[PDB]
């Protein structure tokens, strides 16, 4: 799965722009995908389609199936080549045919895939690209979706009642999410078509050393001899060897390394045949020493925003220009990581930190594998092969970035209610995500604020990562019984030997809404929140990192709970920083990337 | 019988800045006789807990509060009765004057004197001194939460030990079982009045609508009493001589809100030097079946449940709040308020008798419930507490015409102990009917409830009950709501009794706007009233709706409440919301009488 | 002409995040072939000032910024022209392939090309250097204010010592003499494609009701030329063996705003190994009296003005945001758009034509003005640049059948210079009707003004205004802001021309709310839309009225501007404000066809 590029090779053709579009239902089969769309209308690829047509409410609550369709033509003198579509992802089951004919099935939302469509589109002819799109998710879903019964996170109802269960059983029916995100769906990535030679190069591995030796492995299909080069950032060749295994070595090697460093990158350029494909990388070692993560021996502190893909219209929807600005505003927090809750991102999401020097900690879509204390969802739940695939998946496309430096299995499972089950679900993809990753990377598994003791499974992981809502969820408003309550749960943590990360933790503010005596969801509460828990952080050398949540408000599901959307962020949904960002801006002025300890 | 200022009486407010000093528990922390140290100015009336943000002392404190201030009687004041007056003190009060005990109070909305002619003789400088409790249990009116239980609308993650152990060490705090934050102080004007030594004491009037009036003064003297009927312009047109009785008013003039004339008169009423003017209208309200006949004609309630809320004024009285509130109601095409949680002061109800606003009243009682675990009813100790604050209400409030109903106390746990509560509640109903010489319906706002195992609600004079599909439940889906809202109207009907919705409403931050009408902004807050008020106008038997709330008001702090509760139709500063814009259109087309 | 992808012509993306570097006042900083030194990524197509809040460079630069990526053709791609298209640079861009210069434009709102086949040849890459220069003066469209101007709505107390001498130690900026923010950058997608060498150059396609349609396709080859009308499912239904000539169509099917429907047919043209798709739309626009009419039809317009705005893209394009925008033009039950101030991408101007909405295409000519003091007529260097972009807009968006209205420009000084004001306008107006084969109308957008010393709007095929009665004039009180506005009704019904409304509007903040509708609050614009548009419908020759704005833009910083112009019947990330519904409650009771 090698992100498609453009040399003397390969064409890289991109396939947005505005399609034709129609709902659809829960069947299947409701339209014939070699005849037009009917009733179509126009919709924007890529973005969710939720946000698009205000007219009525349809888009936006849609249950079931939706369907894409656009002409697409390979130009007659385009000769003889290999033409590949690729969709970055589609969300979150996917069925793609070609002139009628069946090409893609996928399922999964946010890991992309393929078809070798040579054999159905040569020069000179148009095909009629059909993509048809499930938004519903279940008890099979990652991310996990609710069932008849549930209701979606943080729901609020009055159980017991006729007038109530009875409107239910009648109410239309839409997804109920077991996570706390809006459910956005649709072709959200940008949809390429590209070429390569009749024998092309299939993949590339690259293990690098901080020394400056670097494994690599080249796959191909035909028989030419392979010869690779490594080029500089300027592109002069600096090292080059001849064969597809083997080990190249870089003199005088560029570190890569987040601000202050420098995020050096260098290219492996595979030569085969005809055939030319350049993989990027960085040479940086990461190592977890006792209760440090040492980053070319430096020991690290990761000062982190938690993120989403969210934007007004955009939806999930991919955006480089949001994503340039996000960037930039990380740059000027004085921040040096993301954590890609919950979800892998967008290809060019890593790319763009690879370039900017900004830490990862790369997450799989599994977040709500849970179904509380009388539903044991690893015994109930059918999501084990799903859950290995997408976490395959994941490794596979990211594992030459050097700003991953973190796996992250999942986010906030049942460890309490069943512990040895859910030790015996996890640790098999513990083991895996291991066997996994060339580069041997950490991994950890992200968890819920729970009974800590009755959990057997978080302290387990190469790095810990707790989710902890000390003073607003629980002991509302007081930072003084907050303070204290996480520093009990610290003492315990101290006795595991282990390096620890907050991996999430805010407080809903709203934009405007100030108090002089720092009130819940006023900007001045945010302020006390981060300030009072990061003081106790400070007293503790085996805590190693801090993930804020979030970075930016984010829409959600309709709920009591949630102020049209998600609000913690420390700015909004356009990207304007509340009072609390100024205050963490000043924080990592202080707190250095390097020897924090 | 409220203040008044004549020939016979004088009238002094003791209202201005006041000393005063944060408490512990120790309701004997100060000498009540030597001056605060430390002391601190402090505005009366008001809430204390907005006044003061050098610190969060003031807004977060737990116990008691001291207030403290010198009085002087002008010595050629003199021969007179002199009455120490408290509008209120919430919660329980203590006033001493040089020292001395001069009264106890429970109960922060309703009203309390002190006779001190032989403390404070003319020429005389005495010390008045007020301790004040904040502190709300299962004791009090409005209920709080003891040990082991969440403050309502709370959030916790139950048994993690961390937590638990930070619970055990925390700085204690009232926990309201009541959704609205619990403001204390001395809230309501206090006054230093005077009368002869033979004195007023009480007035009663029963205004029928054929003409007569039965009415009852109660003197402490010998004298004979003569009483005269002034019209509007203050002109005698009947008059009698005894204390007890009927006079004939010739050619009624009958009270009745907008379209209709708030006509009151009152009745002078003098016993020997003395003199006092009750205030009085002319109406009949009677449950006629499914029907609410005011004067004869059917009535139906554009109503608003309005709170006690302001800024820096905290609970505080504001006059100027009230004129403007009023004129709000009169702007929104509505004619009924609804007294959420407590009886408010006194001249907001002889406002509303001017200005032609019908009023349901309502005592402090509310959060009377711990869910199914516990029986209050078997538990608290609030069965004495509640018949004296009933009492308190309705004796003083009986003589106003703007009040057309009581109401017993808004949420009580009918459900999960339905005979229990059956056996608390009737007797109330039963004594709300006694203490009011007009036998003016009862009604009790009962909560979102299995309507079917509550044996309790559908036997009051009207029903009034607090509804939130689509809020609560079935969150953001108005086809949902407005069917499952059916689904009990449906009970409703065979019950043949008439139904008032008396509170419903949507957390709307002014500012949110979606073309899609979502949960927290303005434009679903226009759809959920549009979409239930429909479905109301369907059923012939459906009197009245009073929207929750009339402006949005604090709360203690929560994640489910965005600084406060914003399901106001107004903000706090008073500008109203789009879906208030909607609400005034509506109650434009719908007639108070004949609907 | 658009580009395209058929079996003939390949159409590549080099949209994309590129190096960037700023510059200065120098044209001459960077090597135009060596790498930028200290580059930065950047989002191409997008502004560049809201892409780096690291410091405020970006947001608030003062001449030159420098783009730069790589440009690889395969080597199978071979033996065809391959052009190099810019959708935008905004204002002034020198382009370089390899070092050589390739393309100079001056304009920042229409497209322009670099025919590249001779130096980008197939399997080899070159390094393709872009400088954009942002700065506006009095020679640029639109204009920028020069030495001793302010900007427009821009503040100052003029006179005072160490103001004035503030004023010039001041670091450069530029003072827009328009009222929105300028944006810079790489706006719109920046394409490569190829074509046979001998290629279909340009095609002119103008329909009448009956069925004809004039057609012509101009070509650099020698080969015959066959033309097919496709309907809307794509069968064919007519066909000529001709570049020129008309061909005639069987129960054509007209296009329509809403209610009716917006029917689209495409001439297929081959010519050669050569395939080249028009879309065009058949239907009659026809000033004729004070009506304005389609397929005969008396139309009013319900329209917005809009902007090329928003969050992160600056006056980038969106192909969301546009999609959004136009189903919220819908649910509005509005019909018409302005392209204020400068014309759109094309993707846009494809959008309206299918879905219907009616469009007035508007070049960059804002701010050609100056006050009394200074005659812009004779002392702005404009006219040529006019006529150029006026030219460049008109052959681009010929065969769109949404655009059924020209505008010249907007807000121009009309009454303190009366006479040369006129000299200068009524050339364009006539170029206009002369470079455009539909000969649709053309219009002169007015500003609040003394009418009665204005000689040239009352000139154009259709009268529009921009009044701001009610708001920056008599302020606070709509009873007299009727009277005034009445006042001047009188004076247009004396005109016997058609007239329309081209900007009306009033600051209003979301969530300020006021029982008695006072100035920013959102019950002030109800009330000042509801209030005026009372007299409009008094007026037979009054045929439509477009709000300003559709949305919240951003604008530079002076103390009239509460971060931006908030007259927005929506707000930036378009959530409709409580005008908002008024307004399409008003719509919902107005046909398109036949109000008056």
């Amino acid at each position: 799965m090698l992100y498609p590029e453009q040399n003397e090779a390969r064409l890289k053709l991109s396939l947005d722009g505005t399609w034709a579009f129609a709902l659809g239902s829960c069947a299947e089969t409701q339209f014939d995908p070699a005849k037009p769309l009917p009733d179509a209308q126009p919709i924007a690829v890529p973005a969710s389609y939720n946000d698009q047509n205000d007219q009525t409410t349809a888009l936006r609550r849609h249950y079931g199936w939706v369907w894409y369709q656009r002409k697409v033509t390979l130009p007659a003198f385009c000769a003889g080549q290999r033409v590949v579509l690729r969709f970055g992802s589609v969300t979150h089951t996917a069925k793609v045919w070609l002139n009628g004919q069946l090409i893609a099935q996928h399922k999964g939302g946010f890991t992309p895939f393929e078809a070798d469509v040579t054999a159905l589109l040569q020069p000179g002819e148009t095909a009629l690209l059909t993509v048809a799109c499930d938004n519903r998710v279940n008890h099979s879903t990652l991310p996990v979706g609710n069932e008849d019964g549930q209701l979606a996170f943080f729901g609020s109802d009055n159980a017991g009642i006729p007038s109530v269960e009875a409107a239910k059983r009648a109410a239309a029916p839409q997804n109920r999410p077991n996570f706390d995100f809006f459910n956005y769906a649709g072709i959200h990535r940008p949809v390429v078509l590209y070429t390569t030679p009749k024998e092309y190069i299939e993949d590339v591995t690259i293990v690098p050393a901080v020394d400056g030796t670097v494994q690599y492995a080249v796959k191909t299909t035909g028989s030419a001899p392979v010869r690779v080069t490594v080029l500089d950032a300027d592109g002069n060749a600096v090292a080059s060897a001849e064969s597809a295994e083997g080990t190249i070595t870089i003199p005088e090697v560029h570190l890569w390394e987040p601000r202050p460093g420098t995020p050096y990158l260098y290219t492996l350029h595979a030569t085969c045949g005809a055939d030319v494909y350049d993989q990027t990388f960085g040479v940086r070692s990461i190592e977890v020493r006792g209760t440090q993560v040492l980053l070319n021996g430096k020991p690290l502190y990761f000062k982190g925003f938690c993120k989403h893909e969210d934007f007004t219209a955009h939806g999930r929807g991919f955006d480089p220009v949001l994503n340039v600005k996000d960037v930039n505003l990380i740059h000027w927090a004085n921040a040096n990581a993301v954590r890609t809750s919950h979800y892998p991102y967008a290809e060019e999401f890593y790319d763009l930190c690879d370039r900017e020097g900004i830490l990862v900690m790369d997450e799989t879509p599994a977040v709500g594998i849970g179904g509380g204390a009388a539903v044991n969802p690893y015994k109930e739940y059918p999501l084990a092969e799903h859950h290995r695939q997408v976490l395959a998946e994941m490794i596979h496309r990211d594992k030459n970035h050097p700003c991953v430096v973190l796996w992250s299995l999942g986010n906030e499972p049942n460890l309490e209610h069943f512990p040895q089950d859910a030790y015996d679900y996890w640790h098999p993809l513990y083991e895996l995500a291991h066997q996994l990753d060339p580069q041997d990377r950490p991994v950890t598994l992200v968890c819920c604020q729970n009974d800590y003791t009755k959990d057997i499974t978080t302290r387990t992981m190469d790095i810990v990562c707790i989710n902890r809502y000390y003073g607003w969820y629980n002991l509302s408003g007081d930072m003084d019984a907050a303070c204290y309550g996480l520093n009990q749960e610290l003492d315990f943590w101290a006795e595991q030997h282990k390096p620890v990360m907050m991996s999430e933790y805010g407080a809903d503010t709203v934009a405007g809404l100030h108090t002089a005596g720092a009130e819940m969801f006023s900007e001045e509460f945010q302020v006390e929140f981060y300030r009072r828990l990061d003081a106790e952080f400070d007293k503790r050398p085996w805590f190693v990192g801090e993930f804020v949540w979030n970075f930016a408000d984010y829409d959600t599901v309709q709920g009591p709970m949630r102020v049209d959307g998600n609000k913690k962020g420390l700015f909004t949904r356009d990207r304007r920083p509340k009072l609390g960002m100024h205050f963490l801006r000043q924080r990592w002025a202080e707190i250095p990337t390097f020897g924090f300890k």
